[PDB]
C-alpha cells in the first residue's frame, strides 16, 4: 500500500552493477500516492555512502580510477543542508530540492536513475550517473557528463542502457521547458513540521529486498 506521512523508510542505491547496497538514507515520507512519492531528508542524519577501500571520498578519486577502484561503505551524518526528494513511480528520474539557509530556495536537481523498486523497508534504485540541475529563472544546465562519459567508457553501462538514460534526460529535459511537474507545483514552498524527529539509521539498513 502507501505509507502514511511521518512514515520512516530508507531511500538506497545499490553498488553499480552489482546487488548490495551502497547508499542508505533513512527519510521521512512527506506524501506517498498513485502519482507521487515525496519524502524529506533532515541535516544530521545518519546514512551509509560508498568509499574506496583505501579511505579515498569517491568524489575526490580522480576520474579515471574513481569507477574502478574497490569500495567498501561507510555510515556518517549526512553532510550539509536537507533535500526533499520527489518521484513519481515507474520514470526514470527523482527531482531533488535544496535551500540556502533560511529556506531560500536554490535549485532543483534531477537526478537519472532506475524508477524506484519498493519494498517493505523502503524504496531501491541504481544512478545512472547524469544528473540535470534546474534554477528558479526556469534556465538548465548538464551535471556530470563526465562521470557519466567515464562510467560508460570502464564499462559500468552498455550503449543501450546509455543510450536509455541520455532518452530520459532529453524526456526531463522536455518536462523543464514545459515546466510540468514538479518545477511547476510549488514544492519550493514546502516545509517540514518542526516537530519530526530525525530518523534513525537501521541496524538492519543492508537488508535486500525479499
Ligand atoms: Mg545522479
Ligand atoms: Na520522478
Ligand atoms: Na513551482
Ligand atoms: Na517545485
Amino acid at each position: 500500500g502507501h505509507w502514511a506521512p511521518g512514515s520512516h523508510i530508507l531511500w538506497r542505491y545499490r553498488e553499480n552493477g552489482g546487488p548490495h547496497v551502497h547508499i542508505a538514507r533513512p527519510v521521512t515520507v512527506v506524501r506517498d500516492d498513485a502519482d507521487l512519492l515525496a519524502v524529506w531528508l533532515a541535516p544530521g542524519t545518519e546514512c551509509v555512502k560508498p568509499v574506496l577501500a583505501d579511505g579515498t571520498p569517491v568524489h575526490l578519486e580522480p576520474l579515471a580510477t574513481r569507477y574502478t577502484k574497490p569500495r567498501t561503505v561507510q555510515r556518517d551524518q549526512w553532510f550539509g543542508t536537507g533535500v526533499l526528494k520527489l518521484a513519481r513511480p515507474g520514470e526514470a528520474w527523482s527531482v531533488w530540492l535544496f535551500w540556502d539557509p533560511g529556506w531560500r530556495f536554490k535549485n532543483w536537481y534531477v537526478n537519472l536513475e532506475r524508477p524506484l523498486t519498493r519494498w517493505e523497508g523502503g524504496v531501491d534504485s541504481e544512478d545512472h550517473f547524469l544528473d540535470i540541475s534546474v534554477h528558479p529563472d526556469r534556465t538548465w544546465h548538464w551535471r556530470d557528463e563526465d562521470e557519466f562519459a567515464q562510467a560508460l567508457r570502464d564499462g559500468l553501462m552498455d550503449p543501450a542502457s546509455a543510450g536509455r538514460v541520455r532518452r530520459a534526460g532529453r524526456s526531463a529535459v522536455a518536462e523543464i521547458r514545459a515546466w510540468g511537474s514538479p518545477f511547476a507545483d510549488g514544492w519550493e514552498h514546502w516545509r517540514p513540521d518542526p516537530a519530526w524527529p530525525v530518523p534513525s539509521l537501521p541496524g538492519d539498513w543492508d537488508r535486500t529486498p525479499a
